[PDB]
């Protein structure tokens, strides 16, 4: 069997990020840091598993606050909004329960038609798969950090600026008085506590991580697909100009042929997953866009919004683009086959070129549609037209202005 | 001649529920229940047609006293849904008699077309024709009976409740007085009588059964082709490690091409009732949609609405869906015969992988679109943008709030 | 040479509405009454170009008039449509001069390529040419007949009635009050006459024939296209049970390209009068359809304008769908091509049915859109868009209301 | 080596405008004027690029003047538009960089592939590749430079009215009052000195002629592209009714693959620009033609308004359908290629029209869109909802009239 430990790999690449989402219960698998994929399992009764259910728990816990304070207070456009991120996050759990119980076999069946490409005539890019994974990982986490500490700066910092600059009720600023305030929808229906506070703070942390980890999914499995997809077109590229047998041709039909068979498993497999992660983006992405013209009292409250802004429209299209960059790694190999000499022309190669030109690789929200340059060209397009349609239902809120800082 | 008796048949699968809409008039031919397809036969001379034609007098009835009482009232856009129902439901009476004119012949050749496949080497699935066909009519059935029941359980307690906690003029609750002010609309055109009431109530429950039975018809032939085609799938399937002969993808091919040849025949017959019951679901979906920010006065309101709006969306959703896994299922064996090795490669196997890739296998409505995941999400999209651009019509509308209960 | 006297060609089925046309100065053509179509001539000196010249004179007299009165009395967008009336006439004129620039060679090609139909294997199918274009000719010359007819109908019944129901001012009514009251926007400019009344009459209903009569036209060709497609597809249709030998197929192939090559030059010679009758018919028909929750007094305007706005979407659904019938008409032949034969395919046969399905037999305008059925359903939900954006605009309008009589 | 001086090749045609454009530094690249392509260098030590430099710094005062302005008096819709057109002109420069950048390796494959055609069997065409671009760069230039004296003419003008017939303070017209005036938003930020003034005159225009030269630079080379695919096309036609050997088809094959493989380089050299041209058109389109119902002071006023309101939609078509006229000549081959006869038919021509019929060939949009007829009719379709939605937001505006003069 081929040795696990230092094969360029998606399963070696992908581990490491996978359990740091299992540390915050996103992907209950069991021995997902095994160099053997098979290894990996799926089982209710597990360490993973009891994670998982605590954390649902607590998101639920902070659902029903939510609904519960919005009920009190009334449910309108720009509070559903939190109501709505915090079912976002439960779908997303039990969406990746599912894939976690989908992820033994896809990993298998991925392992097994990597191996061909760990070996000549393949070759490894600059930037191994590893390194691509981690490049992406460490982006997507450094900008969901910079923005939940931007996040928190911005409320501390209007809290105790609003305390202070009153000349009205003090209410000394203290911990428990922003948890209190800022998180009044919890506490309104939960006694509060110290140790409550910091469960719903880390529980708040471990939302936003799994709201930005199921976009970061996705990059890392549409880097892993189209690294073999590139591997594929750099092999092609290798015989612009020489005489090829038709076995090479019958070897490289063959690769392509499973690559497509293990996108098609990849994409019935993330689906869901794909689906709920594009239409949560383009609800808070209009959402968002229908605030800009809104006022803020303090330029931390505008950094933060447009720093959170800018980094989920960067977040969409960057999932939109990895997940294209298969699509687009498929088509560019025609370029060079349309290169192939009389000579060394036959029937595999014609077979390849039509596969390659009619067949759409990429990977899709369930068949509703395909994660093409297209396809993200035209949810920009959408989001204008929405936003366009939007803004004269916002004029009004627009129009009221800041509230006044001592009421 | 085949034995239709025990034989996997779509007339053996559908028949039952043919005949129970024939009771209510839906769609009349002679014989429906005969073991033989060729038995089935449309005459106007026939009681099916007797019981339609009387059918079609009450619907017109009823589409006359709504005119009137609207004309009496004036036309608005909340109250021109009802007219909208009884045209709708007029409108499928008659496209129902035009698909009984066609059907023999469509059965027919229905038919000669699936008698191949009730034979080797194409096999039974788990779930057979009959259990599929059963399974979606209990589900459409029973979801209609569940929204008509809720609908008449909401309305009563509406009145009862309006009655008692009037603390007003009282009109003490009854049947006929019930009957009077729910269905003003009838007897401000036709004398009262309690028989009358009886027919009343009975007709509108059959327009309620032929709204949900044109999407039930449409669902059920949608779930005989792609009955053909996922055997056709299948068969592919079983070839995927095996060295086949020429004459195997011939037979496979003509099978593939008869089916194709029958879906164009029933999407010629049916294109109009997909036309109807496609405009009449996105027109009745828009509109309640409009309606789910307005104030309903008792829970039960509440949940009879929404129980009626997830219906109709997921009626409308599972209509476009199964018909499109016939393009889906039709589409699923090119990557098995993308497969096929190079010594098994051949002709045929092109002809047949070149009609699949660039024929749309799809039913239509009249060619003015093709039932796929594409028009649904395109569907999806076209009923946001309506929302969005209707909301601010009926933001005038929404603002008015509930009515107060005595007046 | 072939004997043009009682061949079935699209010259002898077209030249009489043509020569209709003329006599309203729309195609200003020499000789295109002569059998022979090599006898067709464009020449300025002559007398269809003369009277085409006096034709656009009266309609720029009546642009002129139309401008001065809205800037007399201030555009507005309910006005501005009489103006675009005129100036879209003009239009016509000018583009259909083109044409018949054009059209020498345009039907001479058409003749040189529908010979080989007018001879077996092809035969007449039930309907002839000659009958198809008549019929549609003489249906939309009825049709505008009609609504010329309920438009003058409606005008002088209401100039009428608010005379006489006034109990105010009387004005006698009169030819002559009605001329200067209605058609206040000539007088204004020029002095009043009865002879110029009856000029003005005149020219008005002239450009509402040749309003029409750009839609007839390319109904016209449309026909006469898809007839030598369907001619193609029932020549390929008696082969389906047959062996069939590569000389058939040669000719079909030819036949089909030749009828290709036509359908571009065709397109190309009429590609300004699609895409300016597709422009105007969408305006106008959004601009009529704004209007159907407007007021009218009596019931004989309500009847008028129904009657026009039907006729003005039919006539654009049928300009549409008679365009794409020869698309509809080419793809037609692809399933009876799929079924030949193993031994009957040869490369012809691979050739043509790659053409069939990969190139888009339509009509365009300008190549900016191909008139297909796709193409008339994206229209409808266009102007379903458009005309829900636009209702907001006309809200303010339509809550005016009727104005009084009297004033 | 070919000799340069007198082959009609695109470098030869297109240097003197690049040239010109270095003069305003556009595109600082050294040795843009030599008969070799290979003499062209990129080099940021060089002249081109420090007038590169002293050009964005003006036009960054500019912007940052322009942003000041806006902040002291509040940003709105109407204003930010000059704000946006600085910043596009300083992307443009930043885009215009890169493209150097790459330019000296796109322009030396570009010769080394429109080398063979050159030669025999293909001709020049009547107009060749530098009567094109110059006629396409002479109509650019000398429309923009109308703009720009319209617009000077139009501000001037308005500027002496209002201080002539203002019949209140008179502030005696000067150059450097107009300066001060219709300029304020500099002079606010830098001390008035008439030498700034000349200045800022000056790098208005450079900017205006850096907005033009985006299209134009798309218009030169879409000209250059679409010149060789329409020799290609010529060839094929002059093989219409031959018999062609196989060596000839496999010689125009690749031509025509080498023809792509350009495009595809140039594609990807020139997306950047072509996505910033659309947007930035896109975006002024639908701003000026927000402003057609505004209610302008002077006939003058009026003149540069439609003047520029028409040249800019005119620029933004004809860049789309130049770009598209490469896919359109791409397309147009495939019909004589469907003409070849049975003898003459082989693999090479099933390559050929395989790859003319599946390829989009057109330049594109970092792939986010393809520059066709297609597009251009998307883009007008959603600049007309674009402007129906809009209008309704600038309603208030348009509805305040103009402003009195004195005031």
């Amino acid at each position: 069997l081929p040795n696990y430990t230092n094969l360029d790999l998606f399963h070696r690449a992908v581990f490491p990020f996978m359990f740091l989402a299992q540390c915050v219960a996103i992907m209950p698998l069991v021995g997902i840091r095994e160099s053997n994929p098979r290894r990996v399992r799926f089982a209710y009764k597990s360490i993973p598993m009891f994670v998982t259910l605590i954390f649902m728990i607590a998101t639920s816990i902070l659902f029903l606050s939510m609904f519960t304070h919005l009920l009190k207070i009334g449910i309108t456009a720009k509070n559903f909004v939190g109501l709505v991120f915090f079912g976002c996050v439960l779908s997303a759990y039990v969406v990746f329960i599912r894939l976690a119980k989908k992820w033994p076999a896809v990993v298998r069946i991925w392992t097994r038609t990597e191996i061909p490409f760990t070996k000549p005539p393949y070759e490894i890019p600059k930037r191994n798969l590893s390194r691509r994974v981690q490049l992406a990982a460490l982006a997507i986490i450094g900008l969901s950090l910079g923005e939940h500490a931007l996040y928190q700066v911005s409320a501390i910092l209007s809290y105790t600026r609003r305390i202070q600059m009153c000349a009205n009720i003090t209410t000394v600023p203290s911990f428990n008085n922003y948890m209190q305030t800022n998180y009044d929808y919890v506490f309104q229906l939960l006694p509060y506590s110290p140790i409550i506070a910091v469960l719903i703070l880390l529980i708040n942390g471990a939302c936003t991580f799994v709201w930005n980890y199921m976009d970061l999914f996705i990059m890392m499995i549409s880097k892993g697909l189209s690294y073999r997809f590139e591997q594929i077109t750099t092999r092609i590229r290798k015989l612009e100009h020489e005489e090829v047998c038709e076995s090479v041709f019958i070897q490289i039909r063959e690769h392509y042929v499973k690559m497509c068979e293990l996108l098609e498993f990849v994409d019935s497999a993330m689906s869901s997953l794909i689906l709920l992660s594009c239409v949560n983006n383009l609800y808070f992405v209009c959402y968002q866009l229908l605030n800009v013209f809104n006022k803020l009292r303090w330029p931390i409250n505008y950094i933060y919004f447009w720093y959170s802004l800018l980094y989920l429209i960067g977040r969409t299209a960057f999932v939109f683009l990895t997940a294209a960059d298969i699509n687009e790694e498929s088509k560019r190999g025609l370029g060079v086959l349309r290169r192939v000499s009389s000579r060394s022309w036959c029937v595999e190669v014609e077979r390849l070129i039509f596969q390659m030109t009619t067949q759409t690789v990429a990977l899709s929200g369930k068949k509703f549609y395909f994660l093409t340059r297209r396809l993200l060209f035209g949810m920009a397009g959408t989001i204008v037209t929405y936003e366009l349609v939007l803004l004269q239902f916002d004029e009004p809120n627009r129009r009221k202005g800041l509230q006044p800082l001592c009421a």
